[PDB]
C-alpha cells in the first residue's frame, strides 16, 4: 500500500540527469525526468535505469515529455532553463542576465505543479536562483514552507573544501556557511567558520592559516562558480549542486531536521519579508521548518542586507515582464 | 605510511568525470582526472572535490594535463577517444566507425603506461572495445592479466534490466550474462538467465514470460548502445558505463572475487587465444584472476565463434593501419 | 508531513538490539524496541542512540515495556522468546523444545499487533519458526500476505557463504536457495545453486568442486544453526539472523520486489495450504506478493513434502495446548 | 598483490563482535577474532562470516586463540577485560574498580603485540581507558602516535546527542566535544558546542535552550556510560563504543584526516606530558598526526587539569600494582 517515493527532475540536463544518478545510486525513490527536448530524457532514463542494475538498486527511471508524469511527486527539483546567456564569453558569465529568459519557465512549471503535485516539496535550480524560486512560489500556489532555492549547500560546501584543503582536515570536520544572495553578494561567513567547533580563529591565532589566506579563500568562494565555468569551457558546474539538492531533497524525505543554508521564504527574520534569500534552515518532513535568525554583527547585517538589496533589484525586473 | 589507493582517468569527460564523481561518492581513493584537453579536467576536479565536501568523504580530486601525475595509480581507466566517428550520422553510429582514431590513441596511453604506471590494473572503455584493449595492451607491456576491457558488465546490465523489468523483479536476483564482443555480435546468454538461481526456463513454462518476449529482451540488448545514442542525440551512454567500470575497479581494489564478465586476453579459453573478447571472469587483487570457460552447446559455441570473428575482422583493420 | 518509517522490535534480546543496530546504521526508520524485562530495552536504546550521531544518521530509538509503543508500525519483527530449553545441553539442541514455551508468547504478541498496528508487516523470527509464525498469524488476524517467517534467508545465506567459500569467489555471485521447514529437515536446493546462473554443476565437471565437498555443505547448511550454539557456549546465532530479517524489511519499505525464501502462508503451492513454510517468494510494499512454485523433481518434492510434514507434526502439538 | 586490509580484534565479547559486523557491513577488511576463551571467536566468526554474505560484502571473518593469527595486522582494537569488578554492584558500578584485573590483561596483550604486530594501529577500549592505553604502550613498545584510546568519540556522541535531542535537530549538525579522562571527571566543552558552526550560546539567547537544561546535558554525558550500566544490567555499553572505534579505524585506514577527540600520548600539549588523555587530534594514515591544544579559558584549563590529575591518580595504582 505505501509506494516508494516519487522525485520528478524537471529539467533533464546535466545536473538533472546528475540528480537522477544520485537517486538510483542511493535508492531515493522513483525518478521522473522531464525535459522540453524530446527523446534525450528517455535516452538518459535508460541509461540510469542500466546503472541501478550494476547499482543492485531497485528504482523506476522514467524519461518524458509530459507534465502529467509528475503526477503524486513526493519532491520536484527544477533546473529547467539556460545556463549561459547568448554572445555571452566564459570569463563575462553571470547568472544576472539569464532573468528574462528564465522566468516565463518557472511560471509554466509553477503552473504544472499546482495542477499534478500540490503537496510536493520542491527545490528550484534555476537561475538568477533566489527571484527564480520566488517566481515559482508565485504561480505554483505551494506553501512558503514547502518551496526552497538550492544554493546556499552549494556556497557553504564550497567554502568548507577551500577551508579544510588548507587545514589538511576532512571536510565532514569543517562547517562553513553562506549566506545571503546565490551571486556575487553571497555572504560567506568568516567568523562562523569551526573546526568541529573550534572557530576558526583559533587556527589563526595558531599560524595553521593566516587571515589573508582567509581572506583569499572568502573571495575564491564567492567566485567558485566563475572559476569553473572559466577552466571547463562548456557549461558550468554540475556534480556539486546536483549532490547539493539531492542533500536537501533527503532531508525532507527522511524528515532528517538538517541545517542547511538554503533560499528559503522569509516572513521577518533578519527584519526582511516576501522574498527568498539564503539562510541557514532546519529542513525536515514539512519543508523548511525552520528559519534560523544569526546574531550578525552589525557589518555582517550590513552585508546580507546588501545581499538581499540585489534579490530586491531582480524583483523588479520581474515585476516589469507579467508574471504575477 | 600507508596511503589512500589512487585512480588514475585517463580521459576527463562525460564517463572520466561520472566515475569520478562514483568515487568520490563511494570514497575508494583520491581521483587523478587526466586529459589533452587544458584546463577542462582541472574544472571538473574542483566541481568534484566540492561534492566530496557534500559527500562528508575524503578523497583527493586532481586535474590534470601531465602524464607524470598517473605514477603509481593502483588502478587506471581508460575513456581516451571519440565517441562518434567524424562526419557520420546518429542512426548510422557505429562502434567500429571510432577505430582508426581511437587505435593511435590506444597506442599513445599504453606507451605512457608502460613509463609511468607499469604496475597498475588498467580497465580499458574506449571503442571499439576489443581491439582497443588488444593496441593498449600490446603497446603498454603490461601482463595479460592486468589489462581487461569493460564492455560485459554493461551488456549483462542491460540484459539484466529487461529481464528484471518484465518478469517484475529486483535486478540484484536477475542473473544474465552478455558474452562475446561488445558489439552487433555480442551474445546475450538466454540459457544461463536465472532468478536467484532459478532457471528462466521455468518461468516461460509457468507463462510468465514468453520465448518471443525473450527474444526481443536479447535483441535489444544488442541494440542498447545506438538505442541510447540515437535518444540522446549528442554522445554515447555514460552513467552505466561508468558504473561498470568502477564496479571492476572495486573487485580490483579490494580483491573481491567477483564473477564479471569483461574483455579478456586469452589463452586457449574456448578453443581462442591472444585476444581480447568478452567472458566470464573472476576479478580480484591479482586483476583478471580466472577466466571460465562456460559449457556452451554448440549452437552457443558457434555464436561465440561469429563473435570472435568479429574481432578478427577489426584486428585486420588494425594491422592494416599499422598501429600493431 | 511524510513520517519516517516505524520499526517496533517485539524482543530486545541479542537478535532484537542487532537488527535496531542495523536500522541505526542504515537510517531505515525510527525504531521502538520492546521487551518484558524492565529498564534492559531503555538502556540499549540509549546505548543505539548514541551510536546513530556517531553514524551521523537521524534515527529515534525507543526502548520501552508498553505495547502501545508499536502504534502506526510500519514494519513488525518478533524475537520474543527462548533460545535454549531449560535442562538441555548444547548436543541436544533442538528448536523443537521452544514450542510449548513460545507458542503462548506468540499469541499475546499477535493480539497486541491487532490493537495496535493491524496494517504491519510482520516478520517473526521466534522459534520453533513456522509453527510461531502460524500462531501470530491466526491471533492477529493480519492478511496471509501481511505475516512471514525469517528463516530462508539466513538458511539460504549460509549454503551460499559455504559454497563461495569453497569456490573462492563473492557472495554476491553465489546464488542458493534452502526451502522447507527451518530445521533440520531443511531443503538446501543443490540443483538451483548458481554462480552468476552458472550451474554449480559446471564447476564439478570444471573440477572446482566435487559432489562430495557439495554434499558436506549441504549438511553443514542444515547443523549450522546446531554447530554457532555448539561453539558459542550461550544462546545462538544474532548477526546473521538479524541482517535476515532487515534485508526482508527492506524489502518491504522499499518496494523492492526481493526474490527471497521466506516462511509464507501457502494456498495451494507445492499442494499444500494452511500453514507457513519456507519458499522463495517475491518481497515488496505488499508483503509477500507473491510465492514461486519451483519445478522440483520427485526427489526434491519428496524432500520437500517430508519437511512440510515435519511442520504439521509441530502443528498437532499447538493443536493440544488448545490455542485453536 | 595488495591485500585487504586486516583489522585484528584482540577481545571477542560484545564490544568485539559488534566491531567485526561493522567491519562486515562496511566491507572495511578482513577481520580476526581473537580470545583467550576457546570456540567462541570461531562461533561469532561464522555467524559474522554468514551476515557477510547477506550484505553482499566480501570479508574474511576468522575466529583464533592464537596472537599468530594477528601477524599483519593494518589496525588491532583491544577490548580484552572485566566490564564490572567481581563483588561490586550495579549502582556502585566504577571504571576504576577494573585496574587491578585490566591491568595485566594490558600487559599481556601489550606483549603480544610487541611480537606479531608491530606496525599495527592500536587503539585501545579497555577500562578504566586512559591507564589502560598508558601500559599497553608501555608494554608493546609502539610508537607514540600509533596508539591510542577511544573514549572522546564516544562521550562526544553522547554529548552531541542529548544537545541535538534538546534542539531538535540532526546530530550530524551538532559539533560537540567532551575532553580529558575518561571518566567522572570528563569535560564536556559546553563554550564550544556548536550547531553548523552556531555557537550555542546563539541558542540560549534566542530562548531553544536554557543553561539549565546544559547543566543537564553536562552531568548527564558524565553519567551516561554509568546509566546504560544501571539500565542493561549486565555488561557495559556496546553499541556506541564498537562504533566510536571503527569510526577511528576508517580515519586510519583510509587516512581520512578526521578530527576526533580520543585518548592520546602527550608531549607537552596543554602543559602535560607522558600520559595519555582524551584530547581533540587528527586521525590519519600516521595514526595520531596532530594533537589540537585549544585556546581553554582558565576556568576550562582547571577542569581540564583537574581531569588529568584523575589519571595521574589512577597511574599511581599502576605503579602500587607493580606493572611500571
Ligand atoms: N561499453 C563501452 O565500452 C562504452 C564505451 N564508450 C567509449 O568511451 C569513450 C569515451 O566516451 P565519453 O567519455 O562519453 O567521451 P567524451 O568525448 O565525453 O570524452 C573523451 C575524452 O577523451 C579525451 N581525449 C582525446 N584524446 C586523448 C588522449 N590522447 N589522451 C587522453 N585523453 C584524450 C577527450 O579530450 C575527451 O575529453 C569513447 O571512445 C566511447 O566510444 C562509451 C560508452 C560505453
Ligand atoms: N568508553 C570506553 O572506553 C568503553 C570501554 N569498555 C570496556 O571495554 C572492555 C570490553 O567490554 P565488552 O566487550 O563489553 O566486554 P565482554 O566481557 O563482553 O568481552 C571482553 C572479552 O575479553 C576477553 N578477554 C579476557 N581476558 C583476555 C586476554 N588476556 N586476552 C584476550 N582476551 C581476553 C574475554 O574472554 C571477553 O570475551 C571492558 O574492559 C569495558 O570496561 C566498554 C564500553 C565502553
Ligand atoms: N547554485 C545554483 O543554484 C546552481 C548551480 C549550477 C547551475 N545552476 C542553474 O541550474 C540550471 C540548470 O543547469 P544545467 O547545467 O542542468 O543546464 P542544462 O542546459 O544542462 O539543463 C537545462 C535543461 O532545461 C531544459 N529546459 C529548457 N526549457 C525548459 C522548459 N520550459 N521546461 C522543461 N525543461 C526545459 C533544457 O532542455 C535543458 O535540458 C541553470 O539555469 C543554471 O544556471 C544553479
Ligand atoms: N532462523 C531463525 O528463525 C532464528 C535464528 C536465531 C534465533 N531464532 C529465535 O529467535 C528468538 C530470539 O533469539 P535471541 O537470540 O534474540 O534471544 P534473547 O534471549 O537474546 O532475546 C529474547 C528476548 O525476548 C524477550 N521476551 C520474552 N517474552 C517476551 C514477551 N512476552 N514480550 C516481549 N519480549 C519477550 C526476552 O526478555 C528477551 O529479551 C529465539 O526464540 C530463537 O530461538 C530464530
Amino acid at each position: 500500500m505505501t509506494k516508494r517515493k516519487k522525485i520528478s527532475l524537471i529539467g533533464s540536463g546535466m545536473i538533472g540527469g546528475t540528480m537522477a544518478y544520485l537517486c538510483a545510486q542511493k535508492e531515493l525513490g522513483d525518478v521522473v525526468l522531464f525535459d522540453v527536448v524530446k527523446n534525450m530524457p528517455q535516452g538518459k532514463a535508460l541509461d540510469l535505469s542500466h546503472s541501478s542494475s550494476i547499482a543492485d538498486t531497485n528504482v523506476k527511471v522514467t524519461g518524458t515529455n509530459s507534465y502529467e508524469d509528475i503526477k503524486g511527486s513526493d519532491v520536484v527539483i527544477i533546473t529547467a532553463g539556460l545556463t549561459k546567456a547568448p554572445g555571452k564569453s566564459d570569463k563575462e558569465w553571470s547568472r544576472d542576465d539569464l532573468l528574462p529568459f528564465n522566468a516565463k519557465i518557472m511560471r509554466e512549471v509553477g503552473e504544472n505543479i499546482k495542477k499534478y503535485c500540490p503537496n510536493a516539496f520542491v527545490i528550484v535550480i534555476t537561475n538568477p536562483l533566489d527571484v527564480m524560486v520566488k517566481v515559482l512560489h508565485e504561480h505554483s500556489g505551494l506553501p512558503k514552507n514547502k518551496v526552497c532555492g538550492m544554493a546556499g549547500v552549494l556556497d557553504s560546501s564550497r567554502f568548507r573544501h577551500f577551508i579544510a584543503e588548507k587545514l589538511n582536515v576532512s571536510p565532514r570536520d569543517v562547517q562553513a556557511m553562506v549566506i545571503g544572495a546565490h551571486g556575487d553578494k553571497m555572504v560567506p561567513l568568516t567568523r562562523y567558520v569551526t573546526v568541529n567547533g573550534i572557530p576558526l580563529q583559533e587556527f589563526i591565532k595558531k599560524g595553521r592559516i593566516t587571515q589573508e589566506e582567509i581572506d583569499e579563500i572568502v573571495e575564491r568562494t564567492k567566485n567558485a562558480g566563475g572559476e569553473i565555468v572559466n577552466l571547463l569551457g562548456q557549461g558550468s558546474a554540475y556534480f556539486a549542486p546536483a549532490a547539493s539538492a539531492i542533500e536537501m531533497a533527503e532531508a525532507y524525505l527522511k524528515d532528517k531536521k538538517r541545517v542547511l543554508v538554503c533560499s528559503c521564504y522569509l516572513e521577518g527574520q533578519y527584519g526582511h519579508k516576501d522574498m527568498f534569500v539564503g539562510v541557514p534552515a532546519v529542513i525536515g518532513g514539512n519543508g523548511v521548518e525552520k528559519v534560523i535568525e544569526l546574531e550578525l554583527t552589525p557589518e555582517e547585517k550590513e552585508l546580507f542586507d546588501k545581499s538581499v538589496e540585489e534579490v530586491r533589484k531582480l524583483q523588479k525586473a520581474i515585476k516589469a515582464l507579467g508574471l504575477e
